[PDB]
């Protein structure tokens, strides 16, 4: 009845793609009970993403207050509101320019050895148990761990520090849920205080003793421009990067593993050259999303129409990226897992010239898209090579959420013969 509630029901946390098809055909410009709109077709989603900046503005202070009424003047909402995802041009333009100057393709490629090293170490840790015929929850022992250890490497942080930060993130997000208790609010403000204090200390540390990591580069001088992120901007940028990769990459890894196990005839892509591996990962992304529906508010600047449906000035429009990715006008035979769609093409572009929507499009296109892609391209062949007879051990347990599609468990074992 209400698309956001329908998509969060258990069966739709499980397989929402039949309902998404229904929306695309029967209610493509869905108005929820709240008044927020939801676009499900590839064409309309692509349009809305590329119109962000002109036709759609970012959320104002009034918009965030309405979306987070319980936390309207809290430190935690102030921190969220300062992140790149919640900014609009021209402030967004400068902030994105400055982080992209230092968070580069070369910087990300320099993490590839570390991704292999972490994967090798975590897989070694469970090899004995798997060899004895036991079941391992790969989500808990691997998928959620690798992205955090890679953030530690990128930022120049300790493992202990990144795991405490992740715990703070969980607390903060709990405090921004609409049902949040006053106690969760207080815990969120305390965790937000700690996050700021931590990053302040990290910035000061790398400023005195720079290293090769991203924070050291961000806080040091730059030859071409003397523009740079201020300390308050730096805290917000590092925080927003962590939030962006908090649970998304882990869900991606989980989905890739599940696709490897469901379609063992496609494992060959992971055994091939760089172009072959990349194609598998592109199709993993096309096949599932970690949120489904978008988190960034897009506020209509004026009365818009999509078809004969009016979206009034001031309304909030969200997009169902996972539905666009299974739209047959963009991806023929959309329910088939087929990496050849993306073989030899530009990242996120099919052989027919239709774009993958898993990272968005336009000015808010995922800052971490290359980092996510490279993490998957390096770890998945290693997993496939270490445990050639890995199989699914039981049904994955999905993590109940109103906003995200993540797993609590991904149980795996080796195919054993007595
Ligand atoms: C597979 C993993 C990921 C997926 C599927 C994903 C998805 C997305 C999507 C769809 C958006 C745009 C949302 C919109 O336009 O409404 C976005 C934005 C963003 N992502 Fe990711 N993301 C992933 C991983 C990461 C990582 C590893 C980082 C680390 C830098 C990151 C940082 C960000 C940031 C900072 C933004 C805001 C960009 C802006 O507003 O200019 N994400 N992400």
């Amino acid at each position: 009845r209400d698309a956001f509630a329908a998509l969060a029901a258990p069966e739709n946390n499980s397989n929402p793609y039949e309902y998404m098809r229904w929306l695309r055909e029967h209610d493509p410009v869905h108005r929820s009970a709240s008044g927020i709109f939801l676009l499900s077709r590839h064409a309309d989603i692509y349009w809305a993403l590329k119109a962000t900046g002109d036709t759609f503005r970012g959320p104002s202070a009034g918009d965030l207050a309405r979306l987070f009424p319980r936390a309207a003047i809290s430190r935690s909402l102030n921190l969220l509101a300062s992140t790149l995802a919640m900014k609009e041009p021209p402030t967004h333009t400068r902030l994105r320019r400055l982080i992209s100057r230092d968070f580069t393709v070369r910087q990300i490629d320099s993490l590839r050895p570390s991704i292999v090293q972490v994967t090798q170490t975590r897989l070694g840790n469970i090899a004995s148990s798997l060899e004895k015929g036991h079941v391992v929850n790969l989500h808990e022992v691997f998928s959620v761990v690798l992205p955090m250890l890679i953030f530690a490497e990128l930022f120049g942080m300790t493992q202990a520090d990144i795991f405490e930060l992740a715990a703070s993130i969980r607390t903060i997000l709990e405090g921004l849920n609409p049902h949040a208790s006053d106690e969760q609010l207080a815990a969120s403000d305390a965790a937000s205080l700690e996050v700021e204090r931590y990053f302040e200390g990290l910035i000061e540390k790398k400023r005195r003793e720079p290293q090769s990591d991203l924070v050291s580069v961000l806080v040091s001088t730059h030859d071409d421009d003397d523009d740079k992120l201020s300390d308050t901007e730096l805290i917000s940028m590092l925080w927003g990067i962590l939030l962006g990769g908090f649970a998304t990459t882990a869900a991606m890894i989980d989905h890739a593993i599940l696709d490897m196990l469901a379609f063992p005839e496609q494992r060959r892509w992971l055994e091939g050259d760089a172009a072959s591996v990349k194609a598998f990962i592109e199709e993993v992304l096309r096949y599932d999303a970690p949120a489904m529906f978008s988190s960034i508010p897009r506020i209509a600047q004026y009365d818009i129409t999509i078809g004969d449906v009016t979206i009034p000035e001031g309304a909030d429009v969200r997009v169902l990226l996972a539905s666009g990715n299974r739209d047959p006008a963009a991806f023929p035979d959309p329910d088939r897992f087929d990496p050849s769609r993306f073989h030899g093409t530009a990242p996120g572009m099919s052989t027919y010239g239709h774009v993958l929507l898993s990272f968005g499009h336009g000015i808010h296109f995922c800052l971490g898209a290359q980092l996510a892609r490279v993490q998957l391209a390096e770890c998945l062949p290693v997993i496939n090579a270490r445990f050639p007879h890995l199989v699914l051990a039981g049904d994955p347990v999905r993590e109940p959420s109103a906003f995200l599609r993540t797993f609590r468990s991904l149980p795996v074992r080796l195919d054993t013969s007595g």
